[PDB]
DNA sequence: GGGATGGTGC
DNA sequence: CGCACCATCCCT
């Protein structure tokens, strides 16, 4: 049963075909300057092992891989086009990325490796990644031939599986989506995670020195006030010391024991003094161990530089992740944990940090997809939203919008966004569930084509089994039909939110390319470095500010043309906390 | 190594 | 909020 191949010591002229299926494997999870432990080429003209060291020093294989004439087909393209950028290979020609190809095809699928993909296809013929290569501790790579039997077989798979999963796109739509969108938008990842974001290491450690210092003040208070010492940082430890030895109301119960979740410490900070203390004291701890001590463990100290890595093909809307480090959920709302933005820094002397970021992008997506007329002219008077939606749903005038009363607009308004169910809107709102589910009602009066769409919309996922994106992008609901409440309800959540977030995932990455493309022409140096949220974040010199204030917003706003406007905000520093 | 639990962003 | 990513605790 095996699969025959060549185990080339040398490089052939075979092996540079017009058309391939090319696999450059990484072992390492984390790609970054990491190695490359074999190469597997799949042709018209046979089947091909190479091995690193012979073929990324051969003059003509360089040169193919460079090609952008010589088409490639494979899986995960960026991260072997990061691998290769480490040692300075350019990777081009890449015309079909089976790993996007299964992520547009079927997002909940969790494909992340060959095999996965292809048993989507009823192809079998090529093991799993972790059976080759092992789980973790006990991972490793293995000898030669096991290696080149694996890496021949999944560009076998590669080689078979292109036409069949093109033809579902088609079928689907999502041709496009794959050629003009996704496969692009790698191509620029791998250029930013490459390029990296520099950070000022000295002033996080600075920061960290003070957090350990205010900590120690702060755990001793704990300490004192609970007559004790114990491990704060230990739920259970804590639990005793609150609910038993200082008698605090239990509110909330977890699976395990007590719940300390902050939410419910900030109920019970009234009782005791030390409530107050514990909260201060997670919220020192977090940035300590997560934003100082985690982000200095990342950033390569070699080049001061942080390189992250976008997960394009993982979540369920088609928004990115970033990991190692996530620099997605850096703080921003107190001021304590908004300045370990300063860290970072533009990469040269004399650039500063430009970001530019879609306003209310989900709303406006959602004034153009339902086709209220109330939120669609809303947008176009560029009213604050939230002011406007509490003025409709309380019946009052701008001037009698209360700043709480904004707050609670603010929350119905994304309620949507987010996929809650009346509850939710409560657990927020802090509200009772009937009140909650009776703002709803007010609502849907001042935005009767918002109701629509949500009856629509899951009439829509019920009938043909998913829902879609402007793009074109899909999210199977087979929960739909649930007849369980629970399941069926979070199912039609997902439907109404989907469209909404999706669409603004499609936009987001199409600004991406266009902007891209832009800043090509125009000869600048400005170049992209993190995707974040509704947000673009770019470092340029100094001298190019002026033209990108004017460049960005418009490429962004021009994206696509919607029912209403899209608006760009944006800012520049010194650093990302003087850029927002 | 991996369960449960808590916090950050939107 | 759902959901991504981390962190620490603590027992296999
Ligand atoms: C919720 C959920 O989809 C997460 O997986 C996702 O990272 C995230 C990102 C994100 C970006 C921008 C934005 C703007 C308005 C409202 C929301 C609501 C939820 C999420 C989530 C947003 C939002
Ligand atoms: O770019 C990530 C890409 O690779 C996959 C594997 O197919 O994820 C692997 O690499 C990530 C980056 O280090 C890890 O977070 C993840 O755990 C590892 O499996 C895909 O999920 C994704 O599309
Ligand atoms: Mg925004």
């Amino acid at each position: 049963a095996k699969m025959a191949f060549t185990l080339a010591d040398r490089v052939t002229e075979e092996m540079l075909a017009d058309k391939a299926a090319l696999v450059v494997e990484v072992v390492e999870e984390n790609y970054h300057d990491a190695p490359i432990v074999g190469i597997a080429v799949v042709n018209e003209h046979g089947r091909f092992f190479l091995r690193p060291e012979t073929a990324l020093a051969d003059p003509q294989f360089v040169a193919w891989l460079g090609d952008e004439t010589k088409k490639k087909s494979m899986f995960d393209s960026k991260r072997a086009a990061v691998a290769l950028k480490w040692k300075g290979i350019e990777l081009c020609g890449v015309s079909f990325d089976l790993l996007l190809a299964a992520y547009l095809l079927d997002p909940a699928q969790g494909v992340d490796d060959v095999a996965a993909a292809a048993k989507m296809k009823q192809y079998e013929a090529v093991r799993p990644d972790e059976a080759v290569y092992g789980k973790g501790a006990k991972r490793a790579v293995p000898d030669e031939p096991v290696l080149a039997e694996h890496l021949v077989r999944k560009a076998a798979a590669i080689w078979e599986l292109e036409r069949p999963f093109l033809d579902e796109l088609r079928r689907n739509e999502q041709d496009r989506l794959l050629v003009e969108l996704e496969q692009p938008l790698s191509s620029i990842l791998a250029e930013m995670e490459f390029a990296g974001v520099k950070v000022d290491t000295k002033r996080l450690e600075q920061m960290g020195k003070e957090l350990a210092e205010q900590l120690g003040t702060v755990e001793q208070r704990i300490y004192e006030l609970a007559g004790q010492e114990f491990n704060i940082n230990s739920p259970k430890q804590l639990g005793v010391i609150l609910f038993e030895k200082l008698q605090l109301p239990v509110l909330k119960k977890t699976k395990t024991g007590y719940s300390t979740s902050a939410d419910v410490l900030e109920k019970l900070a009234p009782y005791h003094e030390i409530v107050e203390n514990i909260l201060h004291y997670r919220q020192l701890g977090k940035l300590q161990s997560t934003y100082i001590e985690g982000l200095l463990k990342v950033v390569r100290p070699d080049t001061k530089k942080v390189h992250t890595i976008f997960n394009q093909a993982l979540t369920q809307t088609g928004r990115l992740s970033s990991t190692e480090p996530n620099l997605q959920n850096i703080p921003i709302r107190l001021e304590e944990g908004r300045k370990i933005r300063q860290a970072f820094v533009p990469s040269e002397s004399d650039w500063l940090i430009f970001a530019a970021d879609y306003s209310q992008i989900e709303l406006r997506v959602l004034a153009h997809i339902a086709e209220d007329d109330n939120l669609m002219e809303a947008f176009r008077r560029d009213l604050d939203i939230h002011t406007k939606t509490a003025m409709d749903i309380f019946q009052v005038s701008e001037d009698e919008v209360t700043p709480n009363m904004r707050r609670q607009a603010k929350a119905v308004n994304f309620g949507i966004v987010y996929g809650i169910s009346d509850y939710g809107l409560a657990q927020n709102l802090n509200i009772s569930r009937k009140e909650a589910a009776e703002f709803i009602e007010r609502y849907f009066e001042s935005f009767p084509g918002v109701k629509r769409y949500m009856e629509n919309i899951v009439q829509e996922a019920k009938q043909k089994g998913y829902v879609t994106t402007l793009l074109h992008r899909r999210r199977y609901l087979p929960d739909i039909t649930s007849r369980n409440f629970n399941v069926r309800s979070f199912a039609e959540r997902m439907a109404m939110n989907t469209p909404i977030q999706g669409s603004a995932a499609d936009i987001i990455k199409k600004a991406m390319i266009d902007l891209n493309a832009r800043l090509k022409e125009e000869r600048l140096q400005a170049h992209l470095l993190l995707q974040v949220h509704d947000e673009l974040i770019l470092e340029a010199p100094k001298e190019e500010m002026e033209r990108l204030c004017r460049l960005v917003p418009e490429v962004m706003e021009q994206a696509v043309t919607l029912r209403v406007p899209l608006k760009v905000d944006y800012h520049y520093g010194s650093t990302w906390y003087d850029a927002k």
